[PDB]
């Protein structure tokens, strides 16, 4: 809840994007994508509770929004894959990230909210 | 066709949004908007021709986009009732502006590109 | 606080962008803009208080950002002169509308989330 | 310069996003993903010439563009390592594509348009 919190919204339909798949992967030493944590966005489109200060150390983050399984459930064929975000985290120590994503067919904007604990 | 640009785009559809109506003001010494310029975005989702350099002198412009008729076209029901995008032209004289902007029914982004 | 909500980023700094002043307007029946309610942005970006269920009702309203008081005073001279959002309020009954914008030096982008209470 | 093109704009300056590296990756089939074009964006901001109709063939291709090193250059901090665009392509046959991104230091935004 606290580190790092993700929020999906829908620029279609001017609401919460809800129980849209989030995947967080971690850099590790060999340079692979390791899987970190996972959940869905709940009705207000938001996803806490993936990580916590003891886990969220140093690194290279990616968080992978399933953004194709959603528009395809509303019956839209959109272009992309998924929207994700890479990011290096806490390299000036802990901090708390929001990844808000707004999403449309053919296009998504991302942004980042970060704060000193 | 040189100083001043409108690109529109349907982040919905993927394509340009083509004839959408765009109305250009200046604001008047009395801070009423006076009609300054308008047209239609072409197939390519752009408005050119709207002015020329002696026209358009430092001042603030408003560009209001028509987007709810066009997202009423495609059977869409949209938020906005347009989209406006009031900035300050032409001090420090002419330059070339580019207005753009990305649509959906529900938001919309707008960016300048200002150059040369 | 309930009825109407406005939430402004900063995507140059990735914060919330902080004591942003907000005026909101209401079309009158002489096709005016009639001044509605206005406020300032919290520590966390957030608007809330500017009206109430019974002084919302239908009509068309606009919410004008000013966020060139925003950037001058982080020392950027930006392009527009507000961010505003022009928007019919409650056609099919009240709602309530999170009005929230990003903001960059050159570009802002505004979505509304809007739910059934 | 036809099938896909790239094109970045930087939100802060109000401009082109110029020398802004771009790589583009098709996806193996082992999930892996395999160098396909590059280059850097000109002084308009734009990336052509990237592949052709006949190399273009339907698959998830990966446009990854290099952001951290450009705000880097313009001494701003920037929270993305990079921008990525995943999307699949060609099936349906050729189609042209282009992928435009709007860039800021704790932002960005992608749209496609897809064009005759
Ligand atoms: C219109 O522009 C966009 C808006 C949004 C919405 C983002 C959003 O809801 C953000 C949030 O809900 C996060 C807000 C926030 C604000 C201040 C803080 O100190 C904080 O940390 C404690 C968090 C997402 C994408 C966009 O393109
Ligand atoms: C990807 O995000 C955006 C793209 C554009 C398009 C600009 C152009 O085509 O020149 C405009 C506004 C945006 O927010
Ligand atoms: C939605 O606005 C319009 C779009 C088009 C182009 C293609 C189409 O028919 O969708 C033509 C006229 C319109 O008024
Ligand atoms: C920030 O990336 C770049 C931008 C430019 C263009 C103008 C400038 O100097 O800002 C040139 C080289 C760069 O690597
Ligand atoms: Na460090
Ligand atoms: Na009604």
């Amino acid at each position: 809840k606290c580190p790092l919190m993700v929020k999906v919204l829908d620029a279609v339909r001017g609401s919460p994007a809800i129980n849209v798949a989030v995947h967080v992967f971690r850099k590790a030493a060999d340079d692979t994508w390791e899987p970190f944590a996972s959940g869905k966005t709940s009705e207000s489109g938001e996803l806490h509770g993936l990580t916590t200060e003891e886990e969220f150390v140093e690194g290279i983050y990616k968080v992978e929004i399933d953004t194709k399984s959603y528009w395809k459930a509303l019956g839209i064929s959109p272009f992309h894959e998924h929207a994700e975000v890479v990011f290096t985290a806490n390299d000036s120590g802990p901090r708390r990230y929001t990844i808000a994503a707004l999403l449309s067919p053919y296009s998504y904007s991302t942004t980042a909210v970060v704060t000193n604990p």
